[PDB]
C-alpha cells in the first residue's frame, strides 16, 4: 500500500489516435498509486518539503494532506504516423511512461 | 476545488526542534491541494501523462485515480543548527518551500 508505480496499459483508440498510427497501437503508461508517509528517503522516494508535510499532518490531521504519490521520472514514446501526403512520420511524444514514483 | 497553492507556515517550536535550531525560528512552507482535472490550467504544467491519466480516469475511474496536485517549483531555505555535537551548522536544505503546483 505504499508510493508505488502500478501497470497500466493505454491503448491508442482511447486517445481516438488509432486511424492516424502505425505503431504502436497502444503503450504502458504507468500510475503513481500509493500512502505516502513514514519511512522517507530525501535521496530516494520524496523531498524535504514532503517529508515536513508528512509531520505537519500527524500533528493536525484536519487542514493539511499527506504529501501524494507523484513520478520521479519519466520516458519518452516513439510513435509512427501516417499524415494526409501519406508521409510516414516518427514523433517522439516525451514524459510519456511513468518509471519511478516518489512523494511530493 | 482546483489544485493550487495552499499557505501554511511551518514554526519549528510546534515540530519540536526549538532547542536544536538557532535561525530562523519558522518558515513560510506551503502545501498543494484541490482536483486533477479538465480543465487543466497552463500555470499547473501537466505532463502528457497527467493528461493521458486524467483521460483515462475519466474513462474507468473504478480503477485508474485522478493524478496528484504536487509541486512543480520549489525553493531552497537555509537553517543555522546545532549539530548533535554542539557544532554550528549552516545547511541549504533544497526543495523546501513550494512556490508554485502542477498535476503528474
Ligand atoms: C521510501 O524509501 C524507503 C527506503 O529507501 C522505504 O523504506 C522501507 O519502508 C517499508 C515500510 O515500513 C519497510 O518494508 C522497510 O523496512 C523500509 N526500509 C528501510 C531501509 O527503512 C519506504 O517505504 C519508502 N517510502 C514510501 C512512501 O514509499
Ligand atoms: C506548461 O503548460 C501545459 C498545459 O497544462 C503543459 O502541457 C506543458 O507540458 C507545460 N510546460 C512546461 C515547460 O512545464
Amino acid at each position: 500500500t505504499a508510493c508505488r508505480k502500478h501497470e497500466l496499459y493505454v491503448s491508442f483508440q482511447d486517445l481516438g489516435w488509432q486511424d492516424w498510427i502505425i505503431a504502436p497501437k497502444g503503450y504502458a503508461a504507468n500510475y503513481c498509486d500509493g500512502e505516502c508517509s513514514f519511512p522517507l528517503n530525501a535521496h530516494m522516494n520524496a523531498t524535504n518539503h514532503a517529508i515536513v508535510q508528512t509531520l505537519v499532518h500527524l500533528m493536525n490531521p484536519e487542514y493539511v494532506p499527506k504529501p501524494c504519490c507523484a513520478p520521479t521520472k519519466l520516458n519518452a514514446i516513439s510513435v509512427l504516423y501516417f499524415d494526409d501526403n501519406s508521409n510516414v512520420i516518427l514523433k517522439k511524444y516525451r514524459n510519456m511512461v511513468v518509471r519511478a514514483c516518489g512523494c511530493h
